[PDB]
């Protein structure tokens, strides 16, 4: 048990402390946070499986898969138990998170605790952007902020 | 199978690596790492329950506590569970490390992922040099660096 935390950093001039409540068992993970500094539009919003913060963002690994999956939004049953979405930067990019999914979990299996969360550069492409490199990542070109979901009260 | 990885940054010149290795559901764990930049000879090497991060290392709180227990010897028998000790700063202060201790286990009940693990300014002294406060946090001084223990490589 409990909140979980996440505070996103890294050379991208960009950062947020991202916060994770989740109650009953298992099922929805209710997320909601900020992130500053970034480029308007859409940013994809996912957990990469490894939290070796070690060298940069690029320790993360890939999305987050339990039995291999390919990439989806959070709205379909195709998608990897790791991304959750894409999230918008309006203008001075406030980008206020909120989220509400039920496959990422806080304890037992869908075990995102020491986990990464990557907040991305290019805008997700959510699957449907046929190609070999939406099915792998969704397109989102770098990892621009990124930080380990660690424990907070 | 498990893994795990914590660099330890910190915002003075400090910059560490720091990892622990463990099997066969009830093996020891281990840690071997490269602490840096560290005053010479000997440092506070603890892990801090909530890896809460926020405000970088204080919000990780006290050491990891389950037991409410007093402060921890490297092997009292009556040892916080997040006091690992001591470390040794080799004159220019890097610290190669290594500890197999019994109650560092990361899995089945007690888990520690998703917490913090402070490396001390000062000289820790066991505790037992009774003194509510000596007993608190081993009378360490700050916490000049951290990282969160996650699931590693
Ligand atoms: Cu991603
Ligand atoms: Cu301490
Ligand atoms: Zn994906
Ligand atoms: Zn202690």
């Amino acid at each position: 048990a409990t909140k979980a935390v996440c505070v996103l950093k890294g050379d991208g001039p960009v950062q947020g402390i991202i916060n994770f409540e989740q109650k009953e068992s298992n099922g929805p993970v209710k997320v909601w946070g900020s992130i500053k500094g970034l480029t308007e539009g859409l940013h994809g919003f996912h957990v990469h499986e490894f939290g070796d913060n070690t060298a940069g963002c690029t320790s993360a690994g890939p999305h987050f898969n339990p039995l291999s999956r390919k990439h989806g939004g959070p709205k379909d049953e195709e998608r990897h138990v790791g991304d959750l979405g894409n999230v918008t930067a309006d203008k001075d990019g406030v980008a206020d998170v909120s989220i509400e999914d039920s496959v990422i979990s806080l304890s037992g299996d869908h075990c995102i605790i020491g986990r990464t969360l990557v907040v991305h550069e290019k805008a997700d492409d959510l699957g449907k952007g046929g190609n070999e490199e939406s099915t792998k990542t969704g397109n989102a070109g770098s990892r621009l902020a990124c930080g380990v979901i660690g424990i907070a009260q």
